[PDB]
């Protein structure tokens, strides 16, 4: 191998949660090495009990997120266990040449491949499986899509020459879901993924999904999974949809510092309600919290957030300022 | 009361109007004080006699606009007479805490309650009801949805050095409504909001609405009610949409400047053809006119404009500049 | 005529190639003369031998690109011939007055009419038929749409005080497509546009396309019609889309520059994976090749991209990089 720098190995940890990194770093490129393992399973996806033929890159959807800095290069060893039943790849949009390295990665069960791709751009940016034709979206659809953050060594900046330093970071993988119903309406299961593949292409192509969900399920960052901040932290949001666009707004608070198309080379834009995820895209927001409570964590289309499953928690600790907001009088008889 | 400062009432007018206010001032901070009403009320939606069963700020949809400056805290009544049949509430964007309001201001048939916020983020912001989970949606495609504006003390700027000022301005507010239809297809009627729920949560998961309007209704806008300007005038004209995605477009004009995502500490884009409102956002556009006569404005989904209900029409006074636009030759047989 | 300038005709070409043009020029304002001529055609627009009913500007879907600069003035022959069967018009949303010209270029079959438009505003623009009301959507959707470019004098810049030039340009004209089915679920056919108007009119109401394409067909920027370019070349892609939102990606590359609301005015962002191009408008991206191989280009609503038609691909000649990307280990059996 011509590559003469050095190596160092990172451990991955399941969404929303972030493996630990450095903003500002003194290190200069290496070749960080990471691995990712394929696994197809059957998964309950909300309140009712409805069941989904699911394909993930490490166990989860979203697949975890990967942090690495500018001209780092990104050594992944890509496994597909003989358990699983088809063919998968790997196409980083982060990455130059290859079909995002897809053309490079197909496996069959029961092989691994390693690739490698040089961080010349900054931003959070979508991975996700591309077999080739109708399957690169059935993949995609059935939960083979996660995201990876590609800092500056500076850390991040305002456009306005100050520094931007997070105290935490969260990442939101947002998944549209095609199950079928049968004739009397109900939701159809499905002993594996090819089982399920023809039901679920017809639903596809009428591009109506039947349900919305961030980390792979209604309800998945709510109640003991709710997302949690303090009065006076400042918190960066990374929110991905590999297929599909999202309106994310957070209710009660704001998008101090909103990254919207997701990509560092960019100032960002001040104080939004709501922003905008473009199919296929990774974008951030950061917010100081200033409020204590619960928040609601949404796409501002409220039927998928309230009825199809699109809604996370964040319960916030600290003092209520009164001076922010305040009920002047509680309700009372109309004199 | 804390809080020390003076007390201003204000008097809001009904969409697409708003009631008079000042762009650049130099008083400092008050406490702005503002009514609402919630009206429960069927209503026509379309040329054919389709009703609905709307839930109204102030018996409008959109609910009217509010303006205010940066600094100033707004104090709102929010009244549910007894005549209504359910609980309602209020959630501003441009607020900090308890849900926007939300969390502070669920009151019952009978009740009124008071809500002061401060305005520490300006631009357009929506303002909407949000009872709690599937009633959320619910409400806010019944219409229960307006936008308040929060002015830099300095008015608007170009991002340049220099000052806009506009000479009028309107507030489209723009609805998606979910009207079910029967076996043979026709449109349902109902007695109440209540008696409407079922058949219309059903519909709302489906996500295609069954009509898009400006202002409450097919053609509210047109006509006798069309909008006015004159050539040579600067207008401002204030988009929302609470729920869902749309793109306007001025048919024989621009967006000379524009704030898309609606927030006046970003600088404007200019020489726009078409712009983007998220769902859940309000966003702005300033045009000086140029050419008398008849314009439209539109969302350029033009199946949505022309055959669901968005078009609005501009009546525009003066002298026509043959130096931008001319007829050459009229239309004449083929040589 | 009062306009005394000097006048130049230019011939058009067929997307998704772009007549030949200067970029930065030393020449000053003229008059630049185009023909459109209208061409009724049924066509096929699948591999499966779907027909569909088509209205297109100069025989082709997209309509062809126009390139002029800033200050020209635009002057077109719109020509109507007899054996078409219904009236048609022109809108340019690069222009200023009548509806965009629409109002002053309603011509039947066996006619002819002659507008002029100032250039005023720089970038892409969208021009499309528009005859009235329901007629509005009809014809664009069948195909009645095309693109016009308005440069700088001085040619495009990075908004940092450097030149961009394009070593070539592209044009991809996507179209949402509209055609009913039968009760068992088999596509329609028709013998004329109007025998197809009903059905079509009650489908597109109903918000889903049943194909969404570049260049007028599945596949038309594929195989022998691939894209071409070398690694080391700066590429322009023009994208319109006259009727429904799209997201631009092009896979194993990035928009290096980026203007998603299509305006020279404002400054391009950097380094995007996936841009938007508003339904009702034209974008543009450039992109600098760095790898030779297949890429394809697409819009990322997958489903969309590899279901419904919306796939190109470019082809490029060159030299691999294995410094940006490579396979460190091919597949090979897990140990
Ligand atoms: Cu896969
Ligand atoms: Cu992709
Ligand atoms: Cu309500
Ligand atoms: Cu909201
Ligand atoms: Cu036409
Ligand atoms: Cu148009």
């Amino acid at each position: 191998d011509d590559l003469k720098l050095p190596r160092q190995k990172v451990e991955l940890v399941a969404p929303p949660f972030v493996h630990a990194h450095e903003q500002a770093t003194k290190q200069g490129p290496k070749i960080v090495e990471f691995k990712l393992t394929i696994e197809e399973k059957k998964v309950v996806i909300d309140e009712k009990g409805t069941t989904f033929q699911a394909m993930t890159f490490n166990g989860s959807m979203p697949g975890p997120l990967m942090v690495v800095h500018e001209g780092d290069y990104v050594e992944t060893t890509l496994v597909n266990p003989a358990t699983n039943t088809m063919p998968h790849n790997i196409d980083f949009h982060s990455a130059t040449g290859a079909l995002g390295g897809g053309a490079l990665t197909l496996i069959n069960p029961g092989e691994q491949v390693v690739l490698r791709w040089k961080a010349t751009k900054t931003g959070v940016f979508v991975y996700h499986c591309a077999p080739g034709g109708p399957m690169i979206p059935w993949h995609v659809v059935s939960g083979m899509n996660g995201a990876v953050m590609v800092l500056p060594r500076d850390g991040l900046n305002d456009g306005k020459g100050h520094a931007l330093k997070y105290d935490k970071v969260y990442y939101v993988g947002e998944q549209d879901m095609y199950v079928p119903r049968d004739e009397k309406g109900n939701f159809k299961s499905y002993d594996s993924p090819g089982e399920a593949f023809t039901d679920t292409e017809e639903m596809m192509k009428k591009l109506i999904p039947s349900h919305v969900v961030f980390n792979g399920k209604v309800g998945a960052l709510t109640g003991k999974n709710a997302l949690t901040a303090n009065v006076g932290e400042n918190v960066l949001i990374v929110h991905s949809q590999a297929n599909r666009d999202s309106r994310p707004h957070l209710i009660g608070g704001h998008g101090d510092y909103v990254w919207e198309t997701g990509k560092f080379g960019n100032a960002p834009e001040v104080g939004l309600e709501t922003w905008f995820i473009r199919g296929g895209s990774a974008g951030a927001a950061m917010y100081k919290f200033m409020q204590p409570g619960i928040y609601a964590y949404v796409t501002h289309n409220l039927i998928e957030a309230a009825d199809l499953g699109a809604t996370a928690h964040f319960k916030v600790e600290g003092k209520w300022n009164d001076d922010l907001m305040t009920q002047v009088k509680a309700p009372a008889e109309i004199p």
